[PDB]
């Protein structure tokens, strides 16, 4: 049929009472042999403290996670807790709004073509891929010039504003992140942050619908990050994010108030794997609805993606492909859909 063009919308299916989820959604046995069930964390979770970022101890906690993890939580960010709660709040007011006055901001024009940009869920590239059990709503915020406000909602009427606030106050977390990093790699900040010049950036807001079948599907399929890497905000979150290191997967949970800072592949390529873009997944659960927002930074078009020349002294050469943005960014959004990790064909 076509009718495998336009998927339904998740939460519409949960709010429906659906006895089992669609075959749509049913995972294949080989990829849910694991029982969807993680381990714990063995080593306490990475937390880095902004507010003593410049010390040397937090530095070595965050050489730490990003060499052992690749991500970390972020603790004494400064952005305040009622704004870190207006943006979920009002999220949560927009997913639950009805469903006509929702399909106006489909990323399926007129209901038939697909873009990104929109609410919806992602590409549906063949008839027999497996969807999510999620809807999101993706959106450029930068640069500034390029927004599209017709698909950013309009009700609740606090949306756009509290969404640039805090798109604002996160581009600020970015660039204390890039800084210290650069002290651990030993670059100039000047590397990072001429790629981020004018560099688009994202924000994904995640909705996991409860499935009557946890152990059948997944809220997000695994994956890792295409970006520099990500900030990622939950409400209340009780569970469902897993981490993979090494081939084994752990519950993470991103605590109340605090931003989870996870690599992606762009940066692990231009790190000459010194770090590691974590593979990550979101499992669902039979009882209470997820909410995430997820803000990406990539990098300009402007320089190709490849291992810093500065980190490639005589001791460690190149251990990825140098590649043109193009292909990069292509091989990311094709292989997202697919079991294959787009990083793996780069290395060397
Ligand atoms: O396919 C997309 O546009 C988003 C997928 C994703 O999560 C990523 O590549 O970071
Ligand atoms: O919702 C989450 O915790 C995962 C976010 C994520 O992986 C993404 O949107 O790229
Ligand atoms: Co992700």
């Amino acid at each position: 049929d076509e009718s495998w063009r336009t998927p339904a919308i998740v939460q519409e299916l949960a709010a429906a009472g659906v006895e089992e989820p669609p075959s749509r959604y049913v995972l294949g046995e080989k990829d849910r042999s694991d029982e969807l069930v993680a381990a714990e964390l063995p080593e306490p979770i990475p937390v880095v403290d902004l507010s003593r970022l410049a010390g040397a101890d937090e530095a070595a906690k965050l050489r730490a996670a990003l060499q052992n993890w690749g991500f970390f939580l972020l603790t004494n960010h400064g952005v305040e807790t009622s704004l870190m709660d207006d943006v979920l709040n009002l999220a949560r007011e927009f997913f639950n709004q009805p469903i006509e006055r929702k399909r106006k901001f489909s990323n399926l024009i007129d209901g038939k073509n697909f873009q990104v940009e929109g609410y919806g869920t992602d590409r549906v590239v063949t008839q027999d891929q497996i969807l999510d059990w999620s809807d999101r709503l993706f959106l450029r915020v930068e640069p500034k010039e390029e927004r599209n406000l017709a698909f950013w909602p309009d009700h609740p009427e606090s949306f756009r504003d509290v969404l640039n606030e805090y798109a604002s106050r996160t581009k600020r977390i970015r660039d204390d992140i890039v800084q210290a990093m650069s002290k651990l790699l030993g670059l100039d900040e000047d590397y990072f942050f001429d790629r981020l010049n004018k560099a688009p950036a994202f924000a994904r807001f995640n909705y996991y619908p409860p499935c009557p079948r946890p152990d059948l599907v997944f809220g997000v399929r695994p994956h890792s990050d295409g970006s520099l890497f990500t900030i990622l905000l939950v409400d209340e979150d009780v569970g469902g994010l897993q981490i993979q290191r090494d081939g084994k997967w752990y519950n993470v949970q991103v605590t109340p108030n605090t931003l989870l800072i996870n690599l992606g592949d762009t940066m692990e390529v231009l790190c000459n794997g010194i770090f590691r873009s974590p593979v990550h997944r979101v499992v669902t659960n039979a009882e209470r609805e997820r909410i995430s927002l997820a803000m990406l930074y990539s990098v300009n078009d402007e320089k190709d993606i490849g291992p810093a020349a500065g980190l490639l002294d005589e001791n460690r050469p190149a251990r990825y492909r140098k590649v043109s943005v193009g292909e990069f960014r292509a091989g990311i959004f094709g292989k997202f859909s697919r079991r294959e990790r787009y990083i793996d064909s780069l290395k060397i």
